[PDB]
């Protein structure tokens, strides 16, 4: 099987297309491949002296609303500042405490996020799932992405054809964290790095049957040796009418919005290390979408019955547009099951009914949360939008859960959902206290001073504020691990009784 003949044959098939490219269209393809990173120098020049100094001393990863996408970069910025016992001094008490950011530190970083975004077409498409009109970036840039994307679509018009499509395989190397940051960290076996956890290999395979590409895949004509963190090795078979373009050095750029059916996931050995080989076939995206919608329509009927709700209530939403599609759907089943088992039937029903009254949702998605309507329609200011693994939005009565990302020191998605449901509990309890102006029961006189005492007893993150504290306590009060529930009763007895109070108070309301 000749790599170089294969390469030359595909290149010829697109030779006219390549020679027909304007240098405008040529640069557009380059810009897509190599995103335009922000220039660190112009940024710091714009900062004031208080802000230059404040930037020195701030310990970044404490933040919860950034992406390390966005966090990577700010520390790259922080050293360029520090240009003589500086390094040791400014980075001394790092491990000493994971203390919460000050409110003046928060507000600063919340606005510095708007100035550090790279112009990355493929990233914009993946983050928004193709819904590029999402108001999570500046309108001018938003319009700029649109013009570029529409132009690139126009460039990719030549299908691979009836002849070549079933003669060739195309390959993509991928980081496991790009699909699941949570599972990825420990899918590489801990005792040996060159081998795959078998129970955790089966993990990834039971629930992966279909995939979606909402951006432009850039695939290799011949398989390229895996880099460091590239443990996944895709082998793609195109469909006859799959539109693609030739990129230099033996690559293809595929059209956006295509569907992939998983045909075989295996463990393979390549050069004395284990890899996950993924065999996939290009199918129409609309085919995958119908399966997602059937799964959404289905799971709602299961849960409308099990919750005593109207038969056609829209409670659970599958906002799925990316490469780990089916597991997002599959995990949502698992999450709501753990949620049913660890929380009393009557608490679940009455709070969920409350959410329905406000047209709320359980949103399971692989697109970032600032691009979820249940958040951004109530958050006009981008500097107030939040990305995190999960969120509860009172204004929309909705729980949002982002599949791919990793949680701030938390075991599984199921525990995090319970935490979010704890927020909805706070909301309803505060509503029952005063139906006229509904506030959070954690914004009540009683709980506030409870927080100033028992607040720094539970999880490191529960120290953030009243609302978060209530939620972490609620979660731990409902853990499968019987040990965890007792610590809450012992290390924070007033919070324990307070929550249990509200639980009683909720259930006994008529
Ligand atoms: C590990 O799984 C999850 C992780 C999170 S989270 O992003 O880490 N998180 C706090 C966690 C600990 C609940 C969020 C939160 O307070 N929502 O109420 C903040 C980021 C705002 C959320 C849901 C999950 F399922
Ligand atoms: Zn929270």
């Amino acid at each position: 099987l000749s790599r170089y003949e294969k390469w030359e044959k595909i290149k010829q098939h697109y030779q006219h297309w390549s020679d027909s490219l304007s240098e405008e269209g040529r640069g557009l393809l380059k810009k897509l491949q190599i995103p335009i990173e922000p220039k660190k120098d112009d940024i710091i020049h714009s900062l004031s002296q208080e802000e230059k100094e404040l930037l020195k001393r701030i310990q970044i990863d404490s933040s919860d609303f950034l992406s390390t996408e966005e966090k990577e970069f700010l520390k790259k910025l922080q050293i360029d500042i520090r240009d003589e016992e500086e390094k040791e001094l400014l980075n001394r008490i790092q491990v000493d405490s994971s203390n919460p950011l000050s409110e003046k530190e928060k507000e600063f970083l919340k606005k510095l996020k708007l100035d550090i975004q790279p112009y990355d077409i493929n990233q914009r498409l993946q983050d928004t799932g193709g819904l590029i009109d999402s108001p999570s970036i500046n309108l001018d840039v938003r319009k700029q992405y649109k013009r570029d994307i529409q132009n690139i679509d126009a460039l990719l018009h030549q299908s691979i054809g009836s002849t070549l499509y079933n003669k060739i395989y195309l390959y993509e190397n991928m980081n496991i964290n790009n699909l699941t940051a949570t599972l990825g960290a420990d899918l590489v076996d801990s005792t040996d790095n060159t081998k795959i956890n078998r129970g955790i290999f089966n993990e990834f395979k039971k629930n992966f049957k279909y995939s979606i590409s909402s951006n432009y895949m850039i695939v290799d004509i011949n398989e390229r040796p895996a880099l460091d963190n590239e443990r996944l090795k895709w082998r793609i078979q195109l469909s006859p009418d799959t539109r693609a373009g030739y990129l230099e050095n033996g690559k293809l750029i595929l059209q956006r919005n295509i569907g992939l059916e998983i045909k075989d996931v295996q463990i393979i050995k390549q050069s004395e290390k284990e890899y996950i080989r993924i065999d996939a076939k290009v199918v129409p995206k609309s085919k995958i979408d119908t399966k997602i919608q059937e799964a959404q329509l289905n799971i709602n009927q299961e849960w409308n019955k099990a919750l005593g709700l109207p038969k056609y209530t829209k409670l659970i939403t599958f906002n799925v547009h990316n490469r780990y599609a089916s597991n997002i759907v599959e995990s949502a089943y698992l999450i709501l099951n753990e949620w049913k088992n660890n929380i009393q039937s009557d608490l679940i029903k009455k709070v969920t009914n409350y959410l329905v009254d406000g047209n709320g949702r359980f949103v399971f998605t692989d697109i970032t949360l600032p691009n979820i309507a249940e958040q951004y329609t109530h958050q006009d200011e981008i500097y107030e939008q939040v990305h995190s693994k999960g969120l509860y939005v009172p204004e929309s009565r909705s729980i949002l859960l982002h599949g791919p990302s990793k949680g701030v020191e938390l075991r599984n998605d199921s525990e995090g959902f319970i935490h979010e449901f704890g927020h909805a509990v706070d909301d309803y309890a505060g509503y029952l206290l005063d139906k006229n102006q509904s506030d959070l029961v954690t914004n009540s006189k009683k709980f506030i001073d409870i927080f100033k005492e028992e607040g720094s007893n539970l999880t490191s993150y529960g120290r953030t504020n009243e609302a978060e504290f209530f939620a972490e306590a609620f979660r731990l009060m409902h853990s499968t691990d019987h040990a965890e529930r007792l610590k809450v009763q012992k290390n924070a007895p007033k919070t324990f009784q307070f929550i249990n109070d509200q639980i009683k108070f909720i259930i006994n309301s008529l």
